[PDB]
């Protein structure tokens, strides 16, 4: 505290604090006849002393401090977000008082003299008070008097006060509680309850205690966001440093506890050096509760009875300190927003310490406390299923915490009601198809957060959702089979689209830091072992593959011999993210587009800045293993040249998102994505359309890009490529990878190239092989550049320069100013000898494939190696073809004529929904030539032809096997 007024223009953001850790500390204070003030060192919040105020009923003391109270506008301009001037303090009652403390503000007040507020005094321990001076009083520039007036209707009493403060605070976070009414309130949890109720029986009580034990087992037997500490020496040393001591007639003294979000009220960056030094003695709650949790785990595992006893005493003393510091029911502490970051491991520690809390008589207080602070999470904790219940962040950061809270409920019947309701809640959350872009699982196996498929968020949700189902398994509280089934689909999907990292196109705002299925491994074991008929051999086989365990290891784990899964093979469509996966031997190809329902990229203030082309009809090839080891290196990466994309090559200043903060650029039509045939073959259809008027986006940049994938190969074709500038700098990238000693060789037309730098130009009938064993045969292009070169780039978070050596090849479309095009073919198992054979087949009247149509309405590719035909109907059309005659909607159709059968698949990758609306099925009429008889697809012979009726729900292909009618 300084001679300056509160909210002084020298530094408006500089808090004034009466902590009394200074020379002459009651200088600014005056008491009437019926009040006495002293410093006590018995307890304190900031510094070693607090103000002891002995009073008779209705007496006052006054703090003489000039306040230049800012407007909310002024406070907000001074900090840079919505703000208000706040008055705050802490007070301690050793005994409850049946009445109100009155705080008045005005000019030259004495005992007997504008605006003010009430604090209810019916409590013990520390409480915080915090009000907006502009919004929460019932303030003229002349205020110099803050009068603290004891209750009238109570004849005498005693209150400790510390850390009287004037500060600028976030205008969201002065919360009402049982002591003070503010303009803001976070209402208490109101638990939902499902009927019929399970009875309290020995069996249902035993099931509840088993679930608690199963949770203990998971936390004492490797968690992200848990700073595990198993060394007891270190735990004792961190605990002793808290300087906690029990006080004679109750409470503790010890270092003040504060959350990471509570510190904002001080404006720590602007504190005077004297206050900063006292503020620096605080303990961050997250660290404290992590310590409580590490002690609780140590205590469960401890075999030495003396140490075990000490570890319990440390946990219970930490608990007593936390409660006396005011972390109790009906105590807002001004705010506790983002509560989970501060308390997640407190919830869990209560499971481990549940008998110790019972015996110590703390269980009711800790339950009441945690329930009150959980009110932030009311939309999930109330357990009424809603469109928002499938929240993937909840599954990661809160679900086990929610269960822990319920299990801490002291009444047996209410506990069983809560966990029965919890089981129904989780079943509905994991079953329902949320509408529009709301978080959660989807029917093609995608899993959404931030309004799209998002592995970076779904992977931790899968881990902890599987674990929850496993914790509840084989009890009256087990998750419904519908939730198990839906989660299995999402987790088998993740196994298919990861190798073991998800490709660059699925990286979200974290390109080159893809999530890995390795982090989700245990979830596969948990889901396998929680099947109705356990173990689920598919999920068990995947757990062994991802965790690198042998068949020999399987019996001990699953209780039967299970062969580790081989890598999935074939083609899988995932229109939830307008992608598909082609798998052959150990390679995965992520084919990815975007549309109205699928954002191209997520770009934040400091993430993915150059991600514009993340979904530009990419086809990233990944062999099983580290993407970085395969040359997907961020340093020097040309962000223009994402593999398979057609792009405008831009300077990074122009490729950077034009929004300073967030851009999730959606596409201009519903249709773009993939389809599948027989689980083996795929097609991508990508209609590249830019916005009419978004800065840095050329409104005339267009392309039609199709890919047909089968067996060891993919056929890429493009047409109708254009830009505002005659295709200047318009390119299609074949590949890009870093050059390293293990990734040092290219082949071009049978010649090994290792020189750096190196450039050359290829055309139709030429071929290359990248260092990853991918062959590229150029089948229609006038100009294909190949480069081995030093590149300069910038990192996707802070735009800081980077550099690296790269091999790349791209098609230069500037040779064709209007309606540029390309064709090329990729061989996944290329060798120089096989590429020689493929080039010869191409020269033999193209024995590889045939493009039957390549225009703005339809692309049709006949694959002569696989005998499969893909039809990308960018527009409904009638066509001339042996099999397909007409399609009445934008669609992807595929055919395979084998022996006595024609197999036809159809879909629209359009999910037929909005950010708000549920997806509804699209009916597609596909007329095929000739008379056929035969799947949910309906058919009807109509003259010489056969009408097939497909139902495309959420971009999920359907297929039918037809045979010819005489
Ligand atoms: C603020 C912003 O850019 N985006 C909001 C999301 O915030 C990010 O994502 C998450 C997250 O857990 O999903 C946490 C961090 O705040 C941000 O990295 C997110 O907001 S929220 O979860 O923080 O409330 C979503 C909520 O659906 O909204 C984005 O706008
Ligand atoms: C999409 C996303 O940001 N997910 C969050 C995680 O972030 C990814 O994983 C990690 C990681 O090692 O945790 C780091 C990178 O930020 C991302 O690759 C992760 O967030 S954070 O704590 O790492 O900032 C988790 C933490 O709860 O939240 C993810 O889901
Ligand atoms: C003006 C407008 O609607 N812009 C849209 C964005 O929303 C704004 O920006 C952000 C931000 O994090 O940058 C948050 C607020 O919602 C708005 O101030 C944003 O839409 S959304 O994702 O927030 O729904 C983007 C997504 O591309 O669309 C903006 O341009
Ligand atoms: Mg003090």
């Amino acid at each position: 505290a300084t001679s300056n007024p509160a909210f002084d223009p020298k530094n408006l953001m500089q808090s004034e604090i009466y902590h009394f850790a200074q020379n002459n500390p009651l200088a600014d204070f005056s008491s009437d006849k019926n009040s006495i003030l002293t410093l006590s060192d018995k307890r304190s919040i900031m510094g070693n002393q607090s103000l002891l105020w002995k009073w008779k009923g209705g007496s006052s003391f006054t703090l003489h401090k000039k306040l230049i109270v800012p407007t909310d506008k002024e406070a907000s301009k001074a900090w840079g977000r919505s703000s208000t001037p706040v008055f705050s303090f802490w007070l301690y009652n050793e005994k409850p008082i049946d009445g109100y403390l009155t705080i008045d503000f005005g000019e030259k007040l004495i005992s007997t003299s504008q605006a003010g507020f009430k604090v209810k005094l019916d409590f013990t321990g520390w409480r915080a008070v915090g009000v907006s001076l502009n919004n929460d009083l019932e303030l003229g520039a002349k205020v110099d008097s803050i009068r603290f007036k004891a209750p009238s209707n109570v004849s005498q009493g005693e209150i400790y006060i510390d850390r009287i403060m004037f500060s600028v605070d976030d205008a969201r976070y002065q919360w009402s509680d049982y002591q003070v009414k503010t303009r803001l309130s976070e209402p208490e949890i109101q638990f939902h309850n499902v009927k019929p109720q399970l009875p309290v029986t020995p069996e249902n009580l035993a099931a509840i205690d088993l679930i608690r034990q199963r949770l203990i087992n998971e936390f004492v037997g490797k968690e992200t966001n848990l700073a595990l500490e198993e060394n007891i020496s270190k735990l004792k040393s961190d605990f002793d440093a808290l300087n906690i001591h029990t006080l004679a007639n109750g409470g503790t003294q010890g270092r003040h506890l504060i959350t990471d979000k509570q510190i904002i009220i001080y404006q720590p960056e602007n504190l005077n050096s004297q206050d900063k030094q006292l503020f620096d003695n605080y303990v961050i709650l997250g660290n404290y509760t992590t310590l409580m949790f590490n002690i609780s785990r140590a205590y469960v595992l401890e075999k030495d009875p003396t140490q075990k006893a000490q570890l319990k005493q440390m946990y219970l003393l930490m608990t007593k300190h936390l409660l006396d510091q005011g972390f109790v029911k009906g105590s807002a502490l001004v705010t506790t927003h983002h509560w989970g970051y501060s308390s997640r491991w407190w919830y869990i520690s209560t499971l481990l310490m549940s008998d110790a809390l019972k015996e110590a008589n703390l269980q009711t207080q800790v339950y009441d406390s945690l329930l009150w602070y959980s009110r932030e999470f009311k939309s999930s904790f109330d357990m009424k299923v809603s469109a928002d219940s499938s929240d993937l962040d909840y599954f990661n950061t809160l679900s086990r915490q929610h269960l822990a809270l319920l299990l801490l409920e002291p009444d047996d019947q209410k506990r069983i009601n809560l966990v029965n309701t919890f089981s129904h809640y989780i079943t509905g959350a994991l079953t329902q198809v949320p509408p529009g872009g709301k978080d959660g699982l989807r029917p093609d196996g995608t899993a959404w957060r931030h309004e799209g498929n998002y592995p970076g968020y779904s992977f931790p949700a899968f881990k902890n959702a599987s674990q929850l189902i496993y914790l509840l398994r084989d009890t009256p509280f087990s998750v419904g089979e519908s939730g198990w089934n839906n989660l299995k689909k999402a987790m088998v999907s993740a196994w298919i689209y990861s190798n073991p990292e998800v490709g660059l196109p699925l990286a979200g705002r974290h390109p080159f830091n893809s999530p890995s299925l390795k982090s989700v491994a245990q979830g596969y074991y948990w889901l396998a072992m929680s099947a109705k008929s356990s173990p689920d051999k598919t999920l068990a086989s995947i757990y062994l593959a991802i965790s690198d365990k042998t068949q020999n290891e399987s019996t001990a784990i699953f209780g039967e011999t299970i062969t580790p899964a081989s890598l999935p093979q074939g083609f899988y469509a995932f229109n939830g993210g307008a992608f598909g996966i082609h798998r052959w031997q150990d390679k995965m190809v992520t084919l990815k587009a975007y549309n109205t329902n699928v954002w191209s990229s997520e770009i934040y203030n400091k993430d993915n800045r150059y991600g514009r082309y993340q979904s530009h009809g990419v086809a990233q090839i990944v062999s099983n293993g580290s993407q970085l080891s395969q040359g997907y290196q961020q340093e020097g990466w040309d962000w223009n040249r994402m593999q398979g994309a057609t792009t405008i090559h831009l300077p990074l200043k122009d490729l950077d998102s034009p929004k300073p903060h967030t851009l999730m650029q959606r596409g201009e039509r519903g249709f773009s994505g993939t389809s599948s045939l027989e689980g083996q073959y795929g097609m991508m259809a990508f209609d590249l359309i830019y916005p009419a008027n978004l800065e840095r986006f050329d409104p005339n940049f267009t392309a039609k890009k199709s890919v047909l994938a089968a067996d060891n190969h993919l056929i890429f074709i493009g047409s109708n490529i254009n830009s505002s500038d005659k295709n200047k700098n318009v390119e299609t990238t074949l590949f890009q990878h870093a050059i390293t000693p293990t990734l040092n060789t290219l082949w071009i037309n049978g010649q090994k190239i290792e020189n750096m730098p190196y450039q050359t130009t290829l055309q139709q009938g030429d071929w290359l092989i990248d260092s990853n064993g991918n062959g590229y045969l150029i089948t229609q292009a006038e100009k294909v550049n190949v480069s081995r070169q030093h590149q300069v780039s910038a990192e996707n978070k802070n735009r800081q320069p980077t550099e690296g050596n790269f091999s790349s090849a791209w098609i230069d479309h500037s040779t064709r100013p209007k309606d540029a095009s390309y064709e090329y073919m990729v061989f996944l198992d290329a060798t120089p000898e096989k590429m020689g054979e493929m080039a010869q087949k191409f020269r033999e009247n193209n024995g590889l494939y045939q493009v039957l149509r390549k225009d703005k309405d339809v692309h049709i590719i006949l694959d002569k190696l696989s005998n499969v035909t893909g039809y990308a109907f960018y527009q409904p059309a009638s066509i001339e073809d042996k099999w397909i005659k007409k399609v009445n909607k934008p669609a992807i159709v595929m055919t395979h004529r084998q022996k006595d059968t024609l197999i036809v698949s159809a879909v629209t990758p359009d999910l037929n929904m909005t950010r708000q609306k549920a997806a509804t099925p699209v009916t597609i009429n596909v007329t095929i030539n000739g008379k056929w008889q035969s799947s949910e697809v309906k058919y009807q012979v109509s003259g010489d032809n056969t009408e097939l009726t497909f139902t495309s729900y959420f971009g999920i292909p359907q297929e039918i096997k037809l045979s010819p009618l005489p």
